[PDB]
């Protein structure tokens, strides 16, 4: 009753992941990921909720915003689910037999025969109908190699991304390292210019020292004449 | 799988009237029209057999032949049914079997905002699934318009039959005219052959009585000499 189909998801996309993805935006009665005879996924799914504002929410924020579901970017394409009844069908109690289905009446299940305009122009269609399915195939396997063709430069992309992350948190401990190593330098190289001047500021000392004491001893040896 | 998909049906086409036409192939355990919300037939049905046979032989004659149910010459297009699991599906204890399982349910399921490297490729994903729906409707609206001037082109291939029908009638009538002309000349030719022989057996009749007289004559002119 109020459902919605989802669309390209990943083969490894299960039921269990669908419910607890689409819980984001009511609650979920039934999820289930389409899947066919040999066990594999189909890349279609479909997301029972219980009320329709719930599956309104759903649709409406898909179409709106990017909901990816896994590590890999993929967006899932939310559109309605097309209720079509196989239950009942079509009854001929209910079949209105108006000027369209009375006249229809009138002819009935058959073959029709080589010559008959109804042959011709019965099989000249179904060649139509043999380059539709053609052309629909031919759609499919070209967006199919051209998504592809995407994953694979999403592939060297993403990669060129985490490389350059780290080249780039390795030049930064390079220049660290290169910076720390300088104020060091400059560091002991000022404590090399005061060591060699807290030398000559002793050896002048001890000079002038020496030199005082002899003044002193000339200074005396005067005041005794 | 004893079941076919069956297409290109008219919206007249009910339940019953599927399983009377395919009846004739093998027995029929279900024959459905396929209806939509509204009500309207869809198109499309399902058609399941008893036996593997019944549903191989139907479709081989439909495939090859063209198969009809109503008064309009609507071809029935027959497929062997795409069956997909709707019920049990992809579970996590059969999906985590893969090594791969862990690592994409290693994000959570999140809105890709602006600036995320995920936008950008996610936007570029929707940009190519945007190509598919153009490039499918697309592919759609043409065949719907060729498969509508086929239709058309029906219509004026039953109006030029009607054409020809009745052009075919006129030829038929100066071939009658052609015969009753030939009767009469024939029943014309009988009357100048019994003109030619009445005027003879009169003219016989003339002649023989001149004989007669002269017989009866010469007879008499003979008595009376012999009596002399």
């Amino acid at each position: 009753a109020a459902a919605l189909s989802v669309r390209n998801l990943s083969p490894y996309v299960s039921n269990e992941l669908l419910e607890e993805a689409f819980s984001q935006f009511g609650p979920i009665e039934r999820a289930v990921v389409i899947v066919d005879d040999r066990g594999r996924s189909t890349g279609k799914g479909i997301v029972e909720f219980a009320s329709k504002p719930a599956a309104r929410k759903a649709f409406e924020r898909c179409s709106e915003g990017v909901f990816l579901l896994t590590t890999t970017p993929r967006p899932v394409i939310v559109e309605p689910l097309e209720q079509l009844d196989d239950e009942d069908g079509l009854p001929e109690k209910l079949a209105q037999k108006n000027p369209m289905y009375q006249k229809e009446r009138e002819t009935p299940p058959r073959f029709a025969q080589h010559g008959t305009f109804e042959y011709e122009y019965s099989q000249r269609w179904k060649s139509l109908d043999e380059m539709e399915k053609q052309q629909r195939e031919q759609v499919e396997k070209n967006m199919k190699d051209a998504k592809d063709k995407l994953e694979s430069e999403m592939e060297d992309a993403y990669h060129e991304h985490q490389a350059n992350l780290l080249r780039q948190d390795l030049m930064r401990r390079q220049e660290e390292l290169r910076r720390m190593e300088e104020l060091h330098n400059q560091e002991m190289q000022k404590r090399k210019e005061m060591q060699l001047r807290q030398e000559e500021e002793r050896r002048r000392r001890e000079e002038e020292m020496m030199i005082r004491q002899r003044e002193m001893e000339e200074q005396m040896r005067r005041q005794r004449e």
